């Protein structure tokens, strides 16, 4: 600590012309989350990383609320509901009483606390808000970031679309946009 | 019988001119059945007429192979198998020897012949092949006809698109076209 009023980051420079500067090489993962593509992918790099430390044939976690299959390991929240037959992919998050339809495709995403998903969607590296309640038929892929407190109807197609809080969708999205 | 060589629509005009030409009121639907589209219309009109004509609370067909839901009047052929979760939309009609999966949206769609159909699929005013065998979480809707042994992998989603037969789709497709 020296008084250094407004500065090359931490004199650096000097730290190294004194040459009391040490570098530990690191042999794990490391990635800035700064990103949804890059929260994604320190996700899919950080979940193996994790087989020892919490408690999530692949048992990472297999029956919750019914016989339902995982292809990989994935952190399933101990009062989430599953539900009969989904398919919850490599490498997905599932938030406290989040409820997952009969049959689902999780796939490399993250569901955020209390969200509610029907029959049939899938979710493709993407991520959902907090109180979020998706239809039923929907699809939902490609990296997109849904809101806190959204709604989307039955059968509809949001790729790579990042929409606003508290708002509402009704209509396909092929390509890469916004709503508000 | 007169032997006219050629051809103005079978002689109608003197048909009527010597005044012996009658016309019977219809009370009942009536179009060309010459296009998909108009196929989907002559269809979704032609289901209801058929209440009392065949054998197939809403009790056109309700319990086949599982506890699936129907919401509309839909022709299901008896050897087919619907599945466990299955909702049959309305105006449907399915062929002999189908199989349906765990859950699926058959909503005012034809499927013909032997067909395979996966988990978490929507069929929404199409039509599908003969021999054709359609992936698990696919999204087939608009009026788009799949021809005879077409297969299309998983995560697919044909917006009235027509495919040629024996061909093999593996890529998305969000406007209308042709796949050769």
């Amino acid at each position: 600590l020296d008084r250094i009023p407004p500065i090359e980051k931490e004199i650096f420079p000097a730290m190294a012309a004194e040459g009391q500067l040490y570098a530990f090489n690191l042999e794990g993962f490391w990635m800035d989350v700064g990103q949804p593509k890059d929260y994604i992918l320190g996700m899919t790099k950080f979940i193996p990383s994790l087989v020892h430390g919490n408690r999530e044939t692949e048992a990472v976690e297999h029956q919750r609320g019914g016989r339902f299959t995982v292809i990989g390991a994935s952190l399933i929240d101990p009062s989430a509901k599953i539900g009969d037959g989904a398919v919850i992919g490599p490498y997905a998050s599932i938030g406290a009483n989040c409820v997952i339809g009969e049959s689902c495709r999780i796939d490399n995403a993250a569901i955020l606390e209390n969200s509610k998903v029907g029959k049939g969607t899938m979710v493709s590296r993407s991520i959902v808000g907090w109180n979020n309640r998706i239809g039923s038929w929907c699809h939902i892929k490609d990296i997109s970031v849904l809101g806190d407190d959204v709604e989307v109807k039955d059968g509809v197609i949001l790729i790579g679309t990042k929409v606003l809080p508290n708002k509402d969708v009704g209509e396909h999205r092929f390509e890469p946009g916004i709503i508000m």
